[PDB]
């Protein structure tokens, strides 16, 4: 059973990962749910993603002492989007180290986000570079290209069959890409399938604005993008 906390929801996803939700009532479409990760490894705990505020980003931390009890070493963020750093200050307060990939962190401040602490950089093939990402321990990182936006990274979870995908994958029920200005419509199809190919066993696949889903979120969301080319 899903767990709630404050305006959040937690499920747990398998012994050592949960799925966060958050929501926000921006009107012209109702409540809008956003999904991030939290982690647990040995004796520390990893975030990937805020909540869409400050204050839900803080219910998050207060949940995280509460269940777990253990202290939160890094955040990830994904995006530079509301619903992906949105609550930078509260990791921050609270003394929690916060990464990005370095050209999330340059579009923050036009975004009106806080940039994270520390700027991840890629390889030409996708893979973060080792030393811009030291300790992650379980958490992959693979920048699979252009999507849904120029900055989205994905994360990958080792010893689980988990894979997140955070904006750049849709629910396999999708009816529309939900793309904007700033996705690349060139490129989407290959980036989605790019991710499906560095993370090729994960069976489960989380995102930002569904339920997890099975490996037909990607080849859905890499059909559905094929169309706009």
């Amino acid at each position: 059973g899903d767990q709630r906390f404050g305006d959040l929801v937690f499920r747990q996803l398998a012994p050592n990962v949960w799925q966060h939700t958050s929501y926000l009532d921006m009107p012209g479409f109702g409540a809008v749910a956003s999904n991030g990760l939290i982690v647990r490894d040995g004796g520390r705990v990893l975030v990937v993603d805020t909540a869409w505020t400050d204050d839900q980003t803080a219910q998050i931390l207060n949940w995280i002492k509460q269940e777990i009890n253990l202290p939160v070493a890094l955040a990830v963020v994904t995006q530079a989007h509301q619903d992906k750093m949105g609550g930078m200050d509260a990791l921050h307060a609270a003394g929690i180290a916060t990464y990005a990939n370095a050209l999330s962190n340059q579009l923050a401040p036009q975004e009106g986000m806080v940039a994270a602490q520390h700027s991840l950089t890629f390889a030409a093939n996708g893979w973060v570079e080792p030393a811009t990402a030291p300790n992650f321990g379980p958490l992959k990182v693979f920048y699979p290209g252009p999507g849904h936006t120029s900055d989205n990274i994905t994360v990958g979870i080792d010893g689980t069959d988990i894979a997140f995908g955070g904006c750049l994958i849709k629910d396999s029920k999708a009816k529309s890409l939900g793309n904007l200005g700033d996705a690349d419509t060139e490129h989407y199809a290959a980036s989605a399938r790019a991710f499906g190919a560095a993370f090729p066993k994960a069976s489960m696949i989380v995102m930002s604005h569904s339920a997890p889903d099975s490996r037909a979120a990607i080849t859905h969301t890499a059909r559905m993008a094929d169309k706009l080319r």
